[PDB]
């Protein structure tokens, strides 16, 4: 005689198992943007959500599920306790220790690979055939780090990279030529740090090199001062949490963009941290930015750009900036 | 070495297997308005279209594939064999005749169990766990011929129904009051034709009855004339048949909508043609819509509205009208 | 010539004027929770930010732009100025101060009226025609302040009220039943906060009246505690407040979907803020939620919901509240 | 004692007029394969639907709202008097003659230009201020008719052009490389036809020319036959028109690709038709594909591809073509 019964006439019960699940690891302020960007763009069925912090967890959940009419994604759940986590089609990693004003990204490297350490191997345990994406800083770094613990296939372990910097690339080109950046074409590739590279030899406009009208344009001297632009790039994170103390919104949009990639496997070209061993002439376990093909398997393809010496010369150069703390690393 | 091979350097092969896949059965008015609203909608990962009129078959699919820049759907494909469908989530199914300018759709009856005499076996071996949306006239004796047919149980063997006309009946309610119709609730169950029952025990907006307001409202002879908001819905497929010939842009929303509750596991209630032998006095095997909870596995419940003795009267005399054609048994 | 002009051929300059500008007042974490669901809904195409904190300000702003490429609102700006905020349709104010925990949000009066008493003026000579969403708490009290500062009619002047009441409402029954927010209705009207009235009479799942199935639903200290469900809507806010420190993605969500229904003018019929004078026996001036049915001018109507004795009763005593700390008028 | 006045209490009255609205010319196969992409992307507030056919326009309209549940576009009117269309932002032409299996565009020209006669002056009338969308055959000359007879400035007369042209490109170069679409830029410039112009020379994957590579890629006679993907881009809607009889679904998601760059002013780089007096040593009237710069203003800039001698010497070729059709009709 209770009122459910009296409502409802049950035929079937209870089956569980999602179909699109989504965990984020970390729910601080990437890992929550990163969470509303996936759920306004339909993704999941059902997310997953981990911290340490036991308190700010719940309460992120219960503002989450509150919104659950707005919402097109109809399990949400959260936990300390990696089992929350069990057959992830995608696992996003946001945790650990941010920068300060004036930090370098590289400085974050002994906590956030103790941090890596334990959860790398609980994820794994519970998601065997997940796309790991990793946002934690130095990304490039944590992405090298996640696949040697795991041991997962380089194809299934993905850094944010320069997806990111390539939007803000395209943002500035786009203020300059009064195009919207969807329409300005142009790739930061290497570290998502001090250390990227522009490939101005592929910048264009509806299918014009930019270089070949300006020849000037890029790594050197005179101008317009094109070679600001990169800089910006650079120096747009610093400003940011100057200003406002971090940086959310675009890296949560930029995750959602892959995120989409890898769940409807659209198979895009995406500026992502990758293997490059055996590719630029660069010998060693590096993982940097790259144009990769992104699917449902992660990334399938790697677009081989082709570079002029100056700008192959700035690859290599960032490549050895960052084994250079990998090999102290060895875990 | 290809131009192919230049450009790209290949990481992975691998089994190209769909996570989301929807079928359409039938590639006329219905199949493509169906088609082309998930393909919006974004709700699959492959669509495929199935037909017997080869050309086309490939004229919609090739129509449908140079829009690929505008979708989010990477694999469009059709044959008429069946391989084509394998693995789908859910298959909808359009095939068959529809209405001449003012015919029954009773009388298609004939003619679409012998259809689908073939279809569904051809369907129920490559997908042994799709879930069957089924929209041919007449819907609800098509869904209990796919249900004896198939051999699945019957929360996985869904009409269309009463969504559409539920849809309609709201649009007209919603005109009269001044409200969208999202803001207004009511309910057409029992036959998608001439028997359906309007529910004005049910009709509300914002939680007030009308019929609490205005006693006289609907199945009552008296002042206003909200019973000819029912027969504006009944009529409503003949009227828009004999204008253009047919119908196609309302059921194919009404068909995204319930693949939508399906696909992300909404639990949403729909009014669908279900098998309702137990409830309402009802003893013979018929289908009609009644309120059902949608998911990812079909209808895992139904609830059981609280009808006046009137609303019972008129559902019972709709099951009455279908069983009557029922017992021809043809197949 | 700059690359500029080899590259592009201009044809026009023009006015660049917004025909869906939105202004979001206060860039907190209400603020910006409004502003990311507002441009991930694609309900404006100029959005401008307003805020005293001038660093913050620049802050979220260039956030916001470097995720450009992933949104179609073109031109996002800011200022401490109000020149920004020109031609305006929309404008949500979220400036002040929120509670710290275990504080009333009628405590917060004095501090955001005070803050009311400045930005008004600014808003109501610049955007002549706006409709002003109020979420800054007391909701309600500071509706009835806007109002009466602005010289606007009251249809545009709106609070956000229990539109996220009711959301938190039909979760809870949701949870309970099995079924999406979404097939679940029911209203929370009077004051966002402590006086909150549930609506039971009126709380169905597809026209059936759960107080007609189990008539000690709610209001009632008898058996399954349905009552339990309204005090946990009360008491949410304190909750996420203690585990998170503020409330902010629900009522996002909830503002982008008020948000929607102004913009394209819906004629949705949503709980919230507006001057109940005349209705139910209210003879004071007080804002509070009733059922409303808004578009692109704002409340063009307020539904007459039918109340029980007891229902009523409680209402009463939700604008007695207000009024109390109503008469104050420090303006 | 109306329902309506016993459940609603009016505040406001009946404000009419729109923000947001769309004109649809011709309820064909076309015009509400328009309609229906431009409804489901949410771009209009209100849509006329305009026609001489009485019953199929009225049909149509009744089909489109039937769908008003699902929708988010709550006007949706109709008729054969202009007054309907009054004060639209945009106004998509798709009336007319089409082709019969193997004729070309250009023999629509007589039968064509006599509606163009008839309703350009008719919807300027309602209309001063719309960009106005050319869609029916032959699109380029009839660009050139409507900017001819309306007296309207270049930017505000838009024909469709080689938007669907570079979608069919850019799908099949994507199936070569096994890339999405999205991903693969390549321009499909001058007439909407048969003399259309490939651009080889800036067709490219994350930046990098497929002609440096492959020298050989383009118009000529030795390779891996590129230059076969151009013709099946040529012979791709004789195929269609063959196959199902007529081509719909990609030029009605090419319209809404458009109709949401000017709707929401993006400026976004587009190949479509505009006047290129005075840019590639074409010294005359014509109207043909270049990649344009599309906001709220309708072509508010052209980019100057930089293209070569081959290249170059086809868009003359294709120009001419054009010139020699339209110096003869003069109105
Ligand atoms: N890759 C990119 O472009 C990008 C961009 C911006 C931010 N970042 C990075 O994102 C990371 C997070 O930044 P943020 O603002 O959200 O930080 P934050 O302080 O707001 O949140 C970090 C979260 O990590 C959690 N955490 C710590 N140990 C954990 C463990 N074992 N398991 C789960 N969670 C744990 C915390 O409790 C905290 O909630 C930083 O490393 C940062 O530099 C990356
Ligand atoms: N349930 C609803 O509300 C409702 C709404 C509208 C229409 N319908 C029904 O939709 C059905 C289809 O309507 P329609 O306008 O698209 O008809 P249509 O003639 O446009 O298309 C029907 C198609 O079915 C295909 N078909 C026939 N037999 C087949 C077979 N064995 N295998 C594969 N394909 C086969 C045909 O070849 C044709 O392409 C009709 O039965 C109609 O009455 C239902
Ligand atoms: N109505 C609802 O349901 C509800 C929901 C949640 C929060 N709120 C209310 O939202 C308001 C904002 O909450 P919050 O978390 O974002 O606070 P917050 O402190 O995060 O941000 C408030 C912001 O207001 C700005 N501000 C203050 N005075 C200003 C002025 N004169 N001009 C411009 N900006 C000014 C601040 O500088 C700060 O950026 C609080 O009053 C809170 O109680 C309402
Ligand atoms: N530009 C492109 O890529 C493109 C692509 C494909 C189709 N086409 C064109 O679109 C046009 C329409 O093709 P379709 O399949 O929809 O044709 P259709 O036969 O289905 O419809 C044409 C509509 O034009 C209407 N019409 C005729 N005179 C009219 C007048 N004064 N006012 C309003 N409507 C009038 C008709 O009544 C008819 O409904 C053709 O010219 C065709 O070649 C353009």
């Amino acid at each position: 005689a209770t009122l459910k019964d009296q409502l409802i006439h049950n035929l079937l019960k209870e089956e569980h198992v999602p179909h699109n699940k989504i965990t984020v690891v970390g729910v601080g302020a990437v890992g929550m943007a990163c969470a509303i960007s996936i759920l306004m763009k339909e993704l999941a069925d059902e997310i997953a959500l981990v911290d340490v912090m036991e308190d700010k967890l719940k309460g992120e959940m219960m503002d989450l599920q509150h919104g659950s009419l707005f919402l097109r994604t109809p399990k949400i759940v959260s936990g300390k306790d990696y089992n929350v986590t069990a057959n992830s089609r995608l696992v996003v990693i946001t945790a650990g220790a941010r920068q300060q004003e004036g930090e370098s990204r590289l400085n974050l490297v002994q906590r956030n690979v103790n941090i890596f350490k334990f959860i790398i191997p609980n994820i794994v345990k519970y998601s065997p055939n997940c796309k790991l994406l990793v946002v934690s800083n130095p990304v490039d770094i944590l992405t090298y780090v996640a696949w040697k613990i795991s041991g997962f296939p380089k194809n299934r372990v993905i850094g944010s990279g320069c997806n990111l910097d390539s939007a803000r690339f395209r943002y500035l080109m786009g203020e300059r030529l009064g195009v919207h950046p969807l329409s300005c074409h142009g790739w930061i590739l290497g570290e998502h740090g001090d250390s990227s590279v522009p490939v101005w030899s592929g910048v264009n406009v509806a299918g014009v090199s930019l270089k070949n009208l300006h020849p000037e344009l890029g790594t050197d001297a005179d101008k317009e001062h094109w070679k600001a632009v990169h800089k910006e790039v650079v120096d747009s994170a610093y400003e940011v949490i100057k200003l406002k103390g971090y940086t959310s919104w675009a890296i949560g949009l930029s995750v959602a963009d892959l995120a989409e990639s890898i769940m409807k496997n659209l198979r895009r070209v995406h500026p992502i941290s990758t293997m490059i061993k055996g590719l630029y002439g660069i010998k060693e376990n590096v993982f940097l930015s790259v144009p990769c093909i992104l699917g449902q398997n992660g990334i399938s393809d790697v677009v081989k750009v082709t570079l002029t010496p100056e700008e192959e010369a700035h690859l290599k150069k960032s490549a050895d900036t960052l084994w250079g703390i990998q090999k102290e690393l060895q875990f």
